[PDB]
């Protein structure tokens, strides 16, 4: 049956013949991520979908909570050292912010909860399991400047 895209299988053949390295792909993907050419992100940037409809619909489809900026404080809470792993630059680029730990889990406030690239970058850098809370992109961005 269907399993992988044609492009995935071509990249894999190239990797097996060592015409690509694992390292090439981490970099390509990083660049793809920074391009902002995802579908919803681009619709947003064109003015065609409000932050709120984006936020609400994302929450709803993924069965996630939606957190208002008024439900958070004006300084970061105390958090396990390795919210390092997370540069302020990374937070701004992907519009997300760690806002808490209860208990082993890191609460992550995120504008694009469908963005597995960014969520897996945070899982990896942090080594903590995540709990996802959706917010409006601008609210998250203001929080970031405000705390950091």
């Amino acid at each position: 049956m269907e399993q992988r895209s044609a492009e995935t299988r071509i990249v894999e053949a190239l990797l097996e013949r060592r015409r690509l390295k694992d390292t090439d792909l981490l970099r390509a993907r990083q660049l793809q991520a920074e391009s902002g050419m995802g579908l919803l992100a681009l619709l947003g940037r064109l003015g065609l979908v409000s932050e709120r409809d984006h936020a609400e619909t994302c929450a709803e489809v993924l069965g996630l909570p939606l957190v208002d900026a008024r439900q958070l404080g004006d300084t970061p809470p105390e958090m396990l050292p390795e919210v390092q792993g997370l540069s302020l630059r990374f937070l701004k680029q992907f519009h997300l912010c760690p806002v808490g730990e209860r208990d082993g889990r890191l609460d992550l406030w995120i504008a694009d909860p469908y963005d597995d690239y960014a969520i897996d970058a945070v899982r990896l850098a942090t080594g903590l399991p995540l709990l996802l809370h959706v917010g409006l992109r601008s609210e998250i961005d203001d929080l970031i400047e405000r705390w950091y």
